[PDB]
């Protein structure tokens, strides 16, 4: 795992909420036809999985791109602020699907074998040229933990 | 919730991420008609789903019921021990797939907005008859994290 420390920057694209019907894997599908109406992105070939979690504790999701502010955000979609954190950065290895997977065995397991100690605040998926589709097992996606 | 609990054995089907396709709901689905198979069953309205950790590292799951021992495993199951914990109980309310999104969530947040500090272990879900199917948003299952 690769250690990293950004600063605070802003996503735009579009949401699920853990409280009907929707999933994660449907958000992608009606994002992609709609994903080159956003101006001002920092860097088209990648896009984020934003993990986060309302005050309530409710699980949120945004599907988005990095954007210099200033933009526009489209009809159906929203900014979202992901706040300067550390991050220890896992490879993972599978499918879309299978970051759930990858999410629980690194926050039950592979944190505590390493050392590094979660600090609660926005984790991220992030997809680039190794992701080559959501069912294809040789896809790679950067899982982003937030960490102390 | 917090809940102590001695070391109990499961025997049920194994799903692993190496196999191209393959998703724990499937194995739940080969499951399902050779359940019937297992004897010795401590409670057959009850089942586990198992999320462990391979010597190597991956994710591991297992779908399967507590057993008494010393009743045999069926061809293509396998027996799981669980060892002795003490776990945080939440109560998942959606459907089974969404499961992983409450993982995240008590990992990321929960676990430490109520002072609690996982302890590397054996992981599980537990299904009663508060839950009516895979996707059905009105199921509950309980999530049991080991933790100090
Ligand atoms: N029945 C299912 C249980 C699942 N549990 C998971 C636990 C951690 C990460 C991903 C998970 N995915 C599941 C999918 C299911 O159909
Ligand atoms: N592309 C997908 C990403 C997902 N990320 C998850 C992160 C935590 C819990 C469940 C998740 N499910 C996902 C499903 C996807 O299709």
């Amino acid at each position: 795992a690769r250690i990293v420390e950004r600063p605070a920057f802003s996503v735009v694209g579009m949401e699920y909420f853990g409280s009907p019907g929707d999933t994660i894997g449907q958000l992608w599908e009606r994002f992609i036809p709609r994903e080159h109406e956003i101006a001002g992105k920092h860097d088209p070939e990648v896009s984020y999985g934003i993990c986060a979690q309302q005050p309530n504790g409710e699980f949120h999701y945004v599907a988005g791109f990095e954007v210099q502010e200033g933009w526009p955000v489209p009809e159906g979609m929203v900014r979202f602020q992901v706040p300067a954190q550390k991050y220890a950065v896992f490879t993972h290895k599978g499918t879309a699907p299978q970051i759930a997977e990858s999410f629980q065995a690194i926050y039950s397991h592979l944190l505590a074998e390493r050392g590094l100690e979660p600090k609660a605040g926005v984790d991220f998926e992030y997809y680039d040229q190794r992701f080559r589709g959501p069912l294809d097992p040789n896809s790679q996606v950067d899982l982003y933990i937030p960490i102390y």
